[PDB]
């Protein structure tokens, strides 16, 4: 029961204090990473280098190509809908790429391909291969395949096929008429491909009403994830629901009723797109364990089947270490405590090396109150003021005495000098708080806000 | 094939790039910001490589202060790295070169090796930058991609830069060799492979001219007493500290002379002058043909010690082949084009639009629309339809078809299906929204299409 948290997948909007309490309390299989820590790379390394030191994850992220893209690091693809008008040879070498990226920073799944088939009722637009479902399924088995060479896990999405529906998930639970016959001959063609393949995948659910076929959402559908997906299918892989939270579902079951219909139907992983969720759908889950709606047999296995698939990651890529380098080269002074609390007033060089400059604001602002924001000439120095604590970030103090004057001439009792280009000027600073970064980068910068909170007082 | 002796800096990609590259077949490919930041023409300069031979492709991403690809995490820097456990200098160029090699670079110009004096420097201790330096050789070759160290012989006791004069180190051999030297003779000695780039300045106290352009410096000391057996880089020839103090043929000379194989040139329009004047040096005998063919004998090992599968232009023949079209009236092409425009990630796509098509038209006027009117109506000598959301009623649809059909093409751009609501006009499907896609579209209008 130390083990519970191996039937959750949380998304990450942030990385903070609260994310790594929950995670280490909990100890979540899974982790998806969202544009909010994705856009401001110094968190994303943060983040990564703080996976490494807490246990074995499944590292993932939503980047399909095309209109879904969130990792910068992956160069852009015209997408599925594009790829499946070419012959198939090129989505899986774009997988490849893609995923040996991806692999290189740290993650080992990816939530793509998408094998819901584009039909004239749907628009999701681009982000299938076609309408034919033979195009869908010889480019959705080229993509996990490409996937996998690259060394990242693929997850198909979302099993049984909802290209069919006019209607959004995130908005209401949308409904597709077809019979099981056209399900299986069509929809789930691409789906049948892959597990009669030798690839390792997961399946992600459809928050998807099915009616000719059963009342439920496929996601929290005995029939169709035990007696279609399970038996039928034949497929013993990992089962991922899409977000819990989305309105599909939310609006229509509780989470007691969600978590209950997800895990007796045969699913393994509950998806929360919110990490701080995890406490209310963890607590639910194990209370439907103890009062025995849930059988404790479905729970083994689910945790059986995430182990398989944690023990395969083995990877030695974690673009984490470029948040230890910056940590480690930080050299501070001693601080006191009692300042820290205070409202900062913030000096920063005028303004790649200006990019930088424009960015350290933001980064403060995440460990300090901040009253003001002056740029100053670096040519000139800091024209004289006063705060309660004041963060001087130095950029050539030595250029000549009238500058070097601006900056000492700051109240040496309550000033903090970040020296963050050329650390020979920390000589010219004594008696006096000093930081050096070696580095003007975001995450650097960050770095020294953290060690000047934690370990430099 | 003396292609095989330079190496070319590109800030573009255009036909004279194609017309440069297919005509003297330079072995050695420098890609600049000028085409990086523009993600549609990397993807399509790739793809134009993958078919034209071999090459040797590099960028000047360091990390730190000197960065180029967006597609590498961001790196505090040597300064730091400096700082730091070597093996983590080892375990971020890995990873950077292994992500450079999946796009398809073959080469890095790093690690920099220079010591510093009073953030691209490792240090001060020469010691320090040794072991920083192999390290990053090592990690760069384990990640895919062959590392080049410079400046040799190290330039970190000048403040002078060599974009603006020729800079001065005083330093005497005996203090080179100690120092500046020492991490360069540490990787020579550990056999890493590596390639070297000299650097244009003086010493003063050991010889008249710059290193790049000096026989001493190369031959005595790299060559002889260091005994690097490997690729030797100039810096880039129309570099000042060359530039304004010796011709294009002295430099040529020289440097080929003094044991260089491979010039850089930062500028691939510069080729011909420089081909035609080392062609020039070899048929009057003011170059050895010896040195040129064992140049030529080095850069052939390079070329094939360098592989891959891995090639990003794969992308760009996606959006090539992705595109449908109807026929075109190739005279309507070279009119000057009204752009139509969806309004504003499917939007930052759109904004993209104008810059793609003022490479391939003249662009009159750029209006955009509201995709949940349609265009109002427009004249001109040639229109733009970039369609999105054409069916959502009819008077939408009648928008977009009220536009004049003897000169207006329609590019449909999200929804493929609306294409049959433009029966007998002039449609281009792009199945995609995405520059490379836009792109390539312009291509085949311009091209196959016509
Ligand atoms: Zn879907
Ligand atoms: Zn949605
Ligand atoms: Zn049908
Ligand atoms: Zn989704
Ligand atoms: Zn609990
Ligand atoms: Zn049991
Ligand atoms: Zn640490
Ligand atoms: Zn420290
Ligand atoms: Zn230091
Ligand atoms: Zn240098
Ligand atoms: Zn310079
Ligand atoms: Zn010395
Ligand atoms: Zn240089
Ligand atoms: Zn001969
Ligand atoms: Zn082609
Ligand atoms: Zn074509
Ligand atoms: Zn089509």
């Amino acid at each position: 029961d130390v083990d519970l948290g191996k039937l959750f997948f949380c998304g990450f909007d942030d990385f903070n204090e609260e994310a790594r309490e929950v995670i280490q309390k909990y100890r979540p299989a899974g982790v998806l990473i969202y544009p909010g820590v994705l856009s401001k790379e110094y968190l994303f390394l943060d983040f990564m280098n703080f996976l490494s030191r807490n246990g074995r994850f499944i590292v993932s992220s939503d980047h399909e190509g095309g209109q879904l893209e969130v990792l910068k690091y992956v160069p852009s693809f015209p997408g599925n809908l594009a790829a499946g008008k070419v012959d198939p040879v090129f989505t899986g070498r774009y997988c490849e790429m893609a995923g040996r990226i991806m692999n290189t920073l740290g993650f080992n799944m990816v939530f793509a391909p998408v094998l819901d088939l584009l039909s004239e009722k749907g628009s999701v637009d681009l982000r299938s291969f076609g309408s034919d479902p033979e195009v869908v399924a010889s480019h959705g088995m080229e993509a996990c395949m490409g996937y996998f060479k690259g060394g990242v896990i693929p997850c198909i999405k979302h099993f049984p096929g909802h290209g069919k529906t006019a209607d959004d998930s995130h908005y209401l639970l949308p409904t597709v008429n077809a019979s099981f016959e056209e399900l299986w001959r069509e929809d789930l063609l691409p789906f049948r491909r892959i597990f009669q393949s030798r690839v390792k995948t997961a399946v992600m659910t459809a928050h998807v009403k099915y009616p000719a076929v059963d009342d439920l959402p496929a996601t929290l559908s005995k029939k169709l994830i035990t007696e279609v997906l399970r038996e039928k299918l034949n497929f013993k892989g990992l089962v991922l629901s899409d977000a819990m939270e989305m309105k599909a579902i939310s609006e229509n079951f509780s989470v007691e009723e969600a978590v209950r219909f997800f895990i007796e139907a045969g699913g393994n992983m509950i998806l929360l797109d919110n990490f701080r969720d995890l406490p209310v759908y963890y607590e639910s889950l194990k209370k439907l364990i103890e009062d025995g709606s849930i059988e404790r047999g479905k729970v083994e296995r689910s945790i059986k089947i995430v182990d398989e698939y944690l023990s395969a990651l083995e990877n030695r890529f974690n673009s984490g270490l470029i948040a230890e380098v910056a940590e480690r080269a930080i050299e501070c002074t001693r601080m006191r405590k009692e300042l820290l609390g205070r409202e900062v007033v913030l000096l920063v060089p005028s303004n790649t090396t200006g990019d930088d400059y424009d960015l350290i604001p933001e980064v403060a602002k995440r460990f300090f109150k901040v009253r003001d924001v002056i740029r100053y000439d670096i040519e000139a120095g800091p024209d004289d003021v006063d705060g309660e604590l004041i963060f001087d970030f130095v950029v050539n103090a030595s250029k000549n005495e009238q500058v070097l004057q601006a900056h000492l001439s700051l109240p040496s009792d309550r000033t903090i000098y970040f020296i963050i280009r050329n650390p020979f000027d920390a000589k010219f600073f004594p008696g006096r708080s000093v930081v050096i970064t070696h580095s003007t980068k975001p995450i650097s910068v960050y770095k020294s806000f953290q060690h000047l909170l934690g370990r430099c007082s």
